[PDB]
């Protein structure tokens, strides 16, 4: 099945990196008042040289020129209850990542800009155009995303809520689901020079990116960290407490992209074992006061749009179940329906349900 249909943005000034129109894939579920808007991930680029390389060999992440007319909804975007016990009947939206800016940018391609970085405006424009296609009647809009799209949720969920309020739709409950986008600005295991994208330490690329992208962060977080320090707001544990919308955080304790930016590459000796154990403990610590969270002790990357996302469990509860319990909690804890699920065991795959690879 190829069930989500491409719609390029009617406002063609809201563009991918190369000036081609951004867009969204939609599958409507008439009668459902639930809308799931999913932000794709795929790293970022923070200067002309690394963006030029990404344009040569990762062009779908920078341009809509070659996008297919349809996509299959998978995982949380699947309409089959077997694959998606959580929200199989919802209206499904997949928003391709083609701005390379962690969904933060608001800069057009101009005389002085080779590329447009418009991720924040792409989300706003998708929401606006969807309102005429049924979103006006929604009761819940869940803004979800994986990896850079998960960080995109944290950066944009409150702006979507504010946008709908200002447009006159106060009854739409905006919520966030951030998958694999909760990173730590920690020390690398072995230091690298910030010359490329994947090996550059987390707190550095984002600083350059904000300037290059004209990147924007949530207002309360911006007011805490102030000018020149907005990069702090890309880190879940710092931006999350400033957010008003309900946000459910999904995060592997040993996320492969976290390990990559930390220059960890997997017989593990003492120093690396200690480093990995400390990373899991730090991640666990940052989630202690996040009431809706699912954080399994696995070495892996993303979860929610994978077809077998149903398989992982923490403390006997799957992610689709935890998300359903979260829905119920937003109607004091619920009997047999937990929403805070963080593994405590200290090593990758100490949870037997971890993805096998
Ligand atoms: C198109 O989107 C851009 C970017 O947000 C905005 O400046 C402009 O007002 C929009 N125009 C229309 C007609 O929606
Ligand atoms: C893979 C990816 O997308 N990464 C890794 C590090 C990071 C940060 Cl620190 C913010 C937003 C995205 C990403």
């Amino acid at each position: 099945n190829e069930d989500l249909r491409l719609h390029l943005l009617l406002n063609t000034s809201v563009t991918c990196n190369d000036g081609s129109p951004a867009g969204y894939y939609l599958k409507e579920s008439r009668g459902s008042r639930r809308w799931l808007l999913f932000l794709e991930g795929g790293w970022y680029c923070f200067n002309r040289e690394n963006c030029d390389s990404r344009y040569d060999t990762m062009r779908r992440l920078m341009s809509s020129r070659d996008w297919p007319r349809t996509r299959t909804g998978t995982g949380i975007l699947s309409s089959q209850p077997e694959e998606n016990p959580y929200w199989w009947n919802a209206n499904m939206v997949f928003i391709p990542y083609c701005s390379s800016d962690v969904w933060s940018g608001a800069s057009s391609k101009s005389e002085k800009n080779e590329y447009a970085f418009m991720g924040a405006l792409i989300i706003q424009e998708v929401v606006r155009e969807l309102l005429g296609r049924g979103l006006s009647g929604a009761k819940v809009l869940l803004l979800a995303g994986s990896s850079a799209g998960g960080t995109g949720v944290l950066l944009n969920v409150d702006r979507v809520a504010e946008q709908l309020e200002k447009l006159g739709y106060p009854a739409i409950q905006v919520r966030g689901l951030a998958d694999s986008g909760w990173f730590l600005d920690n020390k690398q295991y072995r230091h690298t020079d910030c010359v490329d994208t994947i090996t550059c330490a987390p707190t550095e690329a984002i600083r350059r990116g904000i300037r290059y992208w004209n990147g924007v962060v949530p207002e309360r977080c911006r007011r805490q960290f102030q000018e020149g320090e907005e990069w702090n707001c890309f880190f879940g544990y710092k931006v999350y407490p400033t957010l008003r919308s309900p946000v459910f955080v999904v995060q592997w304790l040993f996320d492969e992209a976290q390990l990559t930016v930390d220059n960890v590459h997997l017989p593990v000796q003492e120093g690396l074992r200690l480093y990995i154990q400390n990373l899991g403990r730090e991640l666990r610590h940052t989630l202690k006061d996040v009431p809706a969270s699912f954080a399994p002790a696995c070495l892996s990357h993303e979860i929610i749009i994978r077809s077998h996302w149903t398989d992982v469990q923490v403390k006997g509860t799957s992610l689709p179940r935890a998300l359903h319990c979260w829905d119920r909690s937003l109607h004091t804890p619920l009997k047999g329906c937990p929403v805070h699920l963080v593994d405590s065991c200290p090593w990758p795959h100490c949870n037997p349900s971890c993805p096998t690879g």
